[PDB]
């Protein structure tokens, strides 16, 4: 356990959505923080590859703008 360790994500950062079975972990990789399929529901692309990455909203704005 150092940071980012899914080992304790049971509780979104953003909204604080209760992870469990029914609905499945997301972690942003720009930002480096765990999201719910609340949070986590969208995909930018990425200058340094072509690929649609998943980031939260938040990121979303940093690389559409
Ligand atoms: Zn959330
Ligand atoms: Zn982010």
């Amino acid at each position: 356990r150092k940071w980012a360790e899914d080992n304790e994500v049971q509780n979104c950062m953003a909204c604080g959505k209760g992870f469990s079975v029914t609905v499945r972990r997301h972690h942003c990789r720009q930002c480096g923080n765990i999201f719910c399929a609340e949070c986590s529901a969208k995909n930018a692309l990425t200058p340094s590859s072509k690929k649609p990455v998943r980031v939260c909203d938040a990121c979303f704005n940093d690389l559409q703008g």
